C-alpha cells in the first residue's frame, strides 16, 4: 500500500544512514552513503535547519526521527537519534 511503500523506502533510506554513519570510509562508493554524507554534512553546517526551515535539514531530521522509533539503541552513531530518544 503507498503508506508501506513510503514506510520501506524511509527504512532503506534509514538502512544507508546507519551505513553512511558507521561509514568512516570517504572513499566508499555506495552513492547512497556519499549522498547521506553530504546531507549529514550539509545539516551541521546549516545551522539555520528547522529554524530557518531547510528542507534538506528538515527531511534529515525527520529520517532521524522515524530511525529513532525504530531504534531502542540508545548507544547510536546516528546523529539525532540520541537526543529525539532522551527528547
Ligand atoms: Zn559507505
Ligand atoms: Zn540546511
Ligand atoms: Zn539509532
Amino acid at each position: 500500500s503507498p503508506q508501506e511503500s513510503r514506510r520501506l523506502s524511509i527504512q532503506r533510506c534509514i538502512q544507508s544512514l546507519v551505513h553512511a554513519c558507521q561509514c568512516r570510509n570517504a572513499n566508499c562508493s555506495l552513492p547512497s552513503c556519499q549522498k547521506m554524507k553530504r546531507v549529514v554534512q550539509h545539516t551541521k553546517g546549516c545551522k539555520r535547519k528547522t529554524n530557518g526551515g531547510c528542507p534538506v535539514c528538515k527531511q534529515l531530521i525527520a529520517l532521524c526521527c522515524y530511525h529513532a522509533k525504530h531504534c531502542q539503541e540508545n548507544k547510536c552513531p546516528v546523529p539525532f537519534c540520541l537526543n529525539i530518544k532522551h527528547k
